[PDB]
């Protein structure tokens, strides 16, 4: 079963999912995206819109990362285009304090010394956004259109078992 | 014509090159490295060994840049692993104010809002050293152990008609 990553205009993500950071015993996400959008936000993430983001999306056709916390803030490219609508297996775990972004299997990106324990974040709350960001997109270290005309397929975010809520706008449209 | 990457212990590079950045017409270089040695470093460059420096280097196989300047300080691996015994065409280019990192002619890295321009730097001077830092390894962000057991050939820095000067301790040991 796949979904639109993008549902309307392409402002508001499709999807909203809470997790108790207290709760996690993983602290990866994967799934698959298939899509022609050189531009737009796959998910964005945090504990804080203001002091602890992330943001994992497409420019140019690749994957870039966004992140600003206490200790890294930084504007990312990296790996193959993902705008050749195939299907593509993306992985975006935790490594020690490293993020890595593993696409089609392969590591592509390694982001080091950016981040504490997930579970030490002094805001035990994160919020996993799909499809659109959790503040306005001028915000971003370097802004870009949010809309990701795509689907979203076989993903899994953290730990069920650590998810507080869960929430969408609109219904959850099919591909 | 190859030349090895070290020479002796490991410590000191094979060769450091300045330029001066009020002449520089060309903000890219390009290179080709072949090795099994999974860790070290390719080249590193400084305006500034304090203030404004960056390091090329593998770690794990695969390209690692650490860049520390008024703008950014990172940490980033990327790329697919290049200790595989086999000859990679390497470039790294500035392109606005982002670092590029071409390996095999495919775009692997692309740190953005890194870097005002290098004709614009205060210290309007530019050292690049070969297989090796110019200060110790334990000032790196991650430190690293710098010897990097492999062959460099067609290495093109920036232009000659801006480079003021280059040393080597030792005679480049051909491989
Ligand atoms: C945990 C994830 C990787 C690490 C990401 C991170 C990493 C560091 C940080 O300071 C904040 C965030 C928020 C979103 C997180 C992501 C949500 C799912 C993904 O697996
Ligand atoms: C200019 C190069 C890319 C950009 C690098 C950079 C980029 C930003 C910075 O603040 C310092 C340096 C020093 C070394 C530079 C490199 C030396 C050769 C390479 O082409
Ligand atoms: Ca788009
Ligand atoms: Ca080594």
């Amino acid at each position: 079963p796949a979904v639109h990553l993008s549902n309307g205009p392409g402002q508001e993500p499709i999807a909203v999912m809470t997790f108790d950071l207290t709760k996690i015993t993983k602290t990866s996400s994967s799934f698959e995206v298939r899509t022609w959008d050189p531009e737009g936000v796959i998910f964005y993430g945090d504990t804080n819109p203001k002091d602890d983001w992330f943001m994992l999306g497409l420019r140019d056709g690749r994957p870039e990362i966004q992140l600003h916390n206490h200790w890294a803030q930084l504007t990312v490219g990296a790996g193959p285009r993902l705008d050749d609508g195939r299907w593509h297996q993306v992985e975006v775990k935790m490594e020690g304090d490293s993020v890595l972004l593993e696409v089609d299997g392969e590591e592509v990106l390694r982001l080091r010394q950016v981040s504490g324990p997930l579970t030490s974040k002094r805001h035990p709350i994160m919020r996993i956004a799909l499809g659109g960001l959790l503040f306005p997109a001028s915000n971003l270290r370097l802004p870009l259109v949010p809309a990701l005309d795509g689907c979203l397929r076989r993903d899994s975010w953290l730990d069920k078992q650590a998810e507080i809520s869960a929430s969408a706008p609109t219904s959850l449209r099919s591909c």
